[PDB]
């Protein structure tokens, strides 16, 4: 087994990215991602690469979905956005002995006048 039985999770800080929505609407998106080192023997890389990596990835992944949306459907579809990413990353983390415990989205910024 394992003496330590704490499923402590950590949050990832990812910078926003200006992407042209579906209706050609320029906006700034931003969200957070959770994770937890389930396999230390594998994540012996001081969970460093995963940090810089994740953020970098989210940018590409999100760009796919985020790239297409509706100024409104954006706030409404918060669960969908979280899921997608969570998976896209959860699949690239599983290898680094890490899994996306959860996913959260931050407030969105509408198009300026």
């Amino acid at each position: 087994g394992s003496d330590h039985v704490d499923l402590r999770e950590h949050v990832i800080d990812v910078p926003p990215q200006e992407v042209i929505c579906k209706d050609n609407v320029v906006v700034t998106v931003d969200a957070v991602v959770y994770y937890q080192v389930i396999d230390p023997v594998k994540a012996v890389y001081n969970v460093s690469d995963f940090l810089m990596a994740i953020v970098k990835l989210a940018q590409t992944n999100l760009r796919a979905i985020i790239g297409e949306m509706e100024l409104d459907e954006t706030l409404s579809g918060r669960d969908i956005i979280n899921a997608r990413l969570r998976e896209e990353l959860d699949k690239i983390t599983d290898r680094w002995g890490v899994k996306i415990t959860r996913v959260e989205i931050q407030r969105i910024d509408p198009p300026k006048d």
